[PDB]
């Protein structure tokens, strides 16, 4: 279970790794 940022981060947790084309 990955979240520990729902809370107290919310805006502060970076959803995954930069987005790349390919």
């Amino acid at each position: 279970m990955n979240w520990t940022g729902l809370y107290t981060l919310l805006s502060r947790v970076n959803r995954h790794s930069t987005a790349i084309g390919r």
